[PDB]
């Protein structure tokens, strides 16, 4: 019913809070950018990183690992698949990730 997803959170070259997770209904197709809300309100409620710190940063991303092992870079200072779609439950992992 609700596909969970463990994601980290890199700033800096640092990581805080462990065993963390977003939480999707299953199969249930989401544009990209709801995942780009999801990743941007936990890096500003657990790092302070706002929309503010991510366009003044060198690099800004998060990479979504799939169930078949494949990967997907997304950029958060500008994402043009934003309104691309996918499949919430292809999703295994998400590392976030800013300096
Ligand atoms: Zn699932
Ligand atoms: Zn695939």
């Amino acid at each position: 019913g609700k596909h969970t997803v463990p994601y980290t959170i890199s700033v800096d070259g640092i990581t805080a809070l462990h065993r963390t997770y977003f939480v999707f209904p299953e199969n249930k197709k989401v544009l990209y950018q709801e995942i780009d809300s999801k990743v941007k309100n936990e890096l500003a409620s657990q790092r302070g990183v706002t929309t503010e710190k991510i366009n003044n940063a060198q690099t800004a991303t998060y990479t979504l690992t799939l169930n078949d092992g494949n990967k997907k870079v997304v950029n958060l200072k500008k994402n043009d698949d934003a309104k691309n779609s996918i499949d919430p439950s292809t999703i295994k992992q998400i590392q976030i990730v800013v300096k």
